[PDB]
């Protein structure tokens, strides 16, 4: 595959910092697609139409098929927004998802 964009190199290293160590307390719900059978939400599919997590961002990243940055965001956004969608605003999973996103958005803004 083709060398990322500038931009996108740097939306590579937010990926790989959403999915280090350093925020693995709270990242940890967003690595991989929500398995609706496995954990048994049973409506989770008739609430989300477009599901969207970590593993497949990366997949997308590694595929170029981001055409720029604002495209990589949109994704990392639908991921947030299908977790506050879902859950009820209490749940644990919404603040992890809120401590998740306070470093994106930070990163993002940064981007040179
Ligand atoms: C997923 C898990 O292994 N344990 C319980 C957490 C449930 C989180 C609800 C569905 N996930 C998202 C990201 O909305």
């Amino acid at each position: 595959m083709g060398k990322l964009s500038e931009h996108l190199r740097y939306c590579d290293s937010i990926l790989r910092e959403m999915l280090s160590k350093k925020h693995a307390a709270y990242a940890w719900p967003f690595y991989k697609p929500v398995d609706a059978e496995a954990l048994e939400l049973h409506d989770y599919h008739d609430i989300i139409k477009h599901p969207m997590d970590l593993s497949t961002v990366k997949r997308k990243m590694d595929g170029r098929e981001y055409p720029d940055a604002q495209g990589f965001a949109a994704d990392v956004r639908l991921m947030f927004s299908n977790c506050y969608k879902y859950n009820p605003p209490d749940h644990e999973v919404v603040a992890m998802a809120r401590k998740l996103q306070d470093v994106f958005e930070m990163r993002f803004a940064k981007m040179p």
